């Protein structure tokens, strides 16, 4: 499913349950997986800019 307006194309499924469905898409990584894999406690809705959990990792704090 689409998030809307993101900037790298991704993948329509999810790289965590190989489906994809109600999926979020990285606003920014070609990332694509559902809420649930990345986070339960995720609860925060993807409006517009969503970037993935995994973006925090890849910067260098
Ligand atoms: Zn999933
Ligand atoms: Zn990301």
């Amino acid at each position: 499913g689409p998030l809307g307006s993101y900037e790298t194309d991704h993948q329509d499924y999810c790289e965590v349950c190989q489906q994809g469905g109600e999926i979020i898409l990285c606003d920014t990584c070609p990332r694509a997986y559902h809420m649930v894999c990345l986070d339960p406690d995720m609860e925060k809705a993807p409006e517009g800019k969503w970037s993935c959990p995994h973006c925090e990792k890849e910067g260098i704090q």
